[PDB]
């Protein structure tokens, strides 16, 4: 709604890092042949793996470009991940040599967004996923025990042995349920329907437990991030504390580098623009230079159209994109920021026009 | 609970713009037989297409009726949609001639209401979606992998392929889990459980993705409705900021066209109308033609009955729902408001006799 | 947590109105045998339809009681329950005159709890259903055309038949997955795994529809019956309106009708006592007859003990259990609410001695 | 995020009770030999259940150790735990003697998390798990007689016989759908995916019951005990009522007995510590004694970095991280507690060097 996490077009890591699982995994079988992918993707094989050799020796000599102490063990993962494949070219032995070389799937696990994530993963805290845990058990033994009774029901050939009873536990366990037996006696049955809704609504529990997860995060990451920029501009320095509070809370972008058409003019959207620093490029028959400490957008508000305007990003600039029922409400919260709201008109006014 | 959506009585587009791939799919088989739906269904089919014919010719004068240009390639998705299957009429190719007929299924995408929530799939933001899909890779070649070991542990004749790790892979991974063999060796069971709860887990992650993606768009589209409704109204321009607070976050209602009996009189109850602009009839002993700027459902409020009265629209109005509990408040915030209650009273006083 | 919702021991009709598709269903097939709960659950038969008699004359002469209007067609609800089951009761016909037997399993559908929540089932307003719902349409036929080129792909035999592609289709779609055959052509296999996540996917979408569903309701209905209690006690009209919120929004309880200990005296527990009207009987060295306008639970507050004391009700009761944080922010809100505080322990004080 | 639940290095029961399940399930079998594990497993038998010996009579003497009364029947649990494994013990007959001797699967039992769960299981109310539940009913009938109408449809051999339809229904109605058979009639597929999105969707309205069952928990357990912390500390009795509500529901934290390092010096992170009694180590040129009333963490605070600091409780102390949004709406909120602000900063400045 109020985010605009705009991205530069970038190839992601994700295929140079990926990529090797994939053709690895493609001639990782033999479908009844001699080779092709073999050759072929040994060959990007060689290639990505120099891209593993490249990549490295840029931790070489980006061991420190000045570069951040944040995650220091980031590096290691990297290097086992050439590594392990590494001696995953050392090995002459048997065709599981083929088999090992997939080890580099770890690769996506460079860098991801796993990192804050994990951050309430240990933040959870919430013993319930351990209640829940050994709940799993009270299930899975519940199901085991009686299909251990169930499977000694009918002795004389394939029942009355414990892997079964095991196994159709498992699976009925699950909302997956797949399988080539069932009870003929009704009792196994009923038993069976009891496990569906159990294991199923526990599974349901470890969900809860993983929503307030998302949640938690997003508020605290999110907020935090508005302790950062909060004290990141100068105009919240000369607003009080209530106005901290609902702009704090209020405020929701991303920033946009240089280079991507921001808005479109006349089209119909719902955001706002904020110069946190650098300018903003801007058509205008009177074109005008941005600078920090301004906004952008009163166009579209007091202009009475959705984006009445648009922009381009020369250089990098960081957007905040202000909830204009909260500003309404500053503007009829006090006489300052009605003179606010009509000097803004106004500066809308000249620059609509004036240079 | 305090929302009124009401629809004039309609025949939707879906019953025209699907009836085609229904009968279409309908003879689209040839279940052992010469034709009848062909002759048929390809008769709707010919009347379903002078439909798109028709609608097509409605955009050549209504390609401008004074339309707004809010959606402009909707027309386009039409047009296409007209079009691809003509196309598909023009082959006198194999039966696969009838296949590509289908192609018109897109025509329900003509309008619909996936805009905003596309228009959050977009303000989505939310990279874990990305993370937890690189974990879908995890999880994906965990078990490729484990299943690669596990279908050549007994090669001897169908396992020790690629394939059965594959499917039994893909399967696996979902909460669906349908099939022919098992693991022999417990070990791919226990596994097999892992990749249940994993791959399950992973799917409830993308969930709260797409629930967070339920609230933030209701939200934002909601309280953003509470501008255009604010503003619109002039009662709201003679209220204070925190009334004006209030209201847009408590109004919650639709607009009820004229054509429906609104409410209904010593019905259990609870909602509360107000005339946003045009009147509404009501049956009174002594009937009263309601105009804008004032309130209906101080009846039910200080008579004690819910629903004490009923009305209808003769014209369009838009409706908005009053929460009581903040009306009270307001009745004894200030001694102003409960001259605006005591008064209120009294217009029901007026009203449920005089004219 | 706040909420004491006590019944009264009841055996609810759930048995009696059940026990007919119970027994029925019993003796509803044939295990090749002549009949047993035939003659025993037709028995049963004739008593639950008795019952099903004396309830309608119930009806008759508590046609009218004095009773509410509030759902006038419940009882055409159960009439109907009792007639179609009459000439299920007609027929001489086969024994599928014993199917329609079961007809009664409507009775349930006499009263239960799902009036509310029907209430925001019209009230949910969320077209998203309906988006969603046309979305179901899209995955349907993307899997279903999919499979159509793909049933069609090997045609020699079994395949290249619409029923495949249809059944395949109806199954995928789901989180189910249960069936015979499977793509020996990977690509089926892929959008196989597309149709899980999205279908899957989907399936979640409503599901947020109906979660929403439940929150609007919850709230709707709880903060409104805290409009039935609130304006329900004196107290609350000596309390000014930021309390009345902090009550109406904090008071969560149920009433307790007589014959239940409502406490355990120096037994952990969290929640508040309030008499809202009649007396409830409290074991003490001095016992103390209890009356409305007076609070209960203080006790356990001042005292330092959870539940330092016992009840229980000789007259039904409302009971409100008060939040305590709030509570001792009014304690310290004002001073005249810490004389609130102060007197209120002083009346444990000669509560727990003096008469 | 604000919380910190470190628990010093302990092996949980889980082990010990859970083993004996463990090793008895696995001799627990006859995988057609004459025995090994039952030898060992047995043995373990007996190591474990003289666990069960020394913890009963840890009892005996802990019968009180001075201890709480809180759960009273948890002993009984344990000492049922012990007891029928007991004449588990007692039987000489069938091999089904080795069958009961899985009953101190209860084991786990003994305590764990279930008791708040529990806690708010009685206090869900929620009788839309009772409406629900009826519908359980609703779908389960419906597809049982559809499936009784489809079953009869061909009669001649296996079908028209209550059994299929009786099952055919039971996993039907879940998620899992797992079998041998389907309609050769559509109608009783088309019903089949009926009674999917049905099932399905009833099973999430479940699940939307235990979700408000996780959120009401977590809420009333925490900020209770935000109750017990907040009137647990001095500087809390100083500090008015909004700010008790503030920190009230601010306050997440958790206890760290001795042993561990707390923190990390220069490494990112986001909490605060604050002393609630005890000491704490801290590694300072100066090193400096902690004590309760005051607070750690403006070391990364006004430092600049992410903890800048690192401590160690030598006593267990328990932890308590502020919210710091707030706390700079507080040292902005008022004069006193900028001064607050200063001097904080100036207790690191001489924290930092002088003593
Ligand atoms: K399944
Ligand atoms: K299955």
């Amino acid at each position: 709604m109020s985010v605009l996490p705009f991205l530069r077009i970038y190839a992601p890591l994700n295929a140079v890092l990926a990529a090797p699982g994939l053709l690895a995994v493609a001639a990782l079988t033999i479908p009844d042949m001699s080779g092709r992918s073999r050759l072929a993707l040994a060959a990007l094989l060689a290639v990505i793996w120099g891209a593993y050799l490249l990549q490295l020796a840029a931790t070489l000599l980006k061991r420190r470009a000045g570069v951040v102490r944040d995650r220091t063990p980031k590096i290691a993962i990297d290097v086992l991940a050439v590594l392990v494949p590494l001696a995953a070219f050392l090995l002459d032995g048997s065709p599981d040599w083929s088999l090992y070389c997939a080890v580099w799937l770890l690769k996506p696990l460079r860098d991801s967004t796993f990192f804050p994530v994990l951050g309430r993963v240990l933040a959870n805290e919430a013993r319930n996923l351990i209640g829940v845990t050994t709940l799993f058990g009270v299930v899975l033994f519940a199901v085991a025990l009686a299909a251990y009774v169930i499977e000694r029901d009918i002795q004389p050939e394939k029942f009355g042995s414990i892997p079964q009873a095991m196994w159709w536990a498992v699976v009925t366990l699950s909302t997956t349920g797949y399988g080539d037996t069932i009870p003929q006696s009704f009792a196994g049955r009923v038993l069976a329907g009891a496990v569906m809704m159990s294991g199923i609504g526990i599974f349901g529990l470890w969900a809860g437990i993983l929503a307030t997860g998302f949640y938690q995060e997003v508020r605290r990451g999110d907020f935090v991030r508005n302790w950062q920029l909060v004290a990141a501009v100068p105009l919240f320095q000369k607003l009080g504390p209530a106005v901290l509070v609902e702009i704090v809370r209020a405020l929701r972008a991303r920033t946009v580098p240089a280079g991507a058409v921001i808005c479109r003019i006349g089209e119909p959207g719902d955001r706002m623009f904020f110069v946190v620093e650098g300018s903003v490029s801007v058509a205008t028959p009177n074109p005008v230079e941005l600078g920090p400490g301004a906004f952008f957008g009163e166009m579209a508000l007091i202009s009475g159209e959705p984006r009445s305007a648009t922009v381009s990003a020369a250089t990098t600039v960081s957007l905040l994109s202000l909830h204009s029922a909260d500003f309404q409400m500053l503007c009829s919260s006090s006489p300052e920021i009605a003179e606010i709201f009509r000097k803004t008109a106004l500066e809308r006014r000249g620059a609509a026009a004036s240079a």
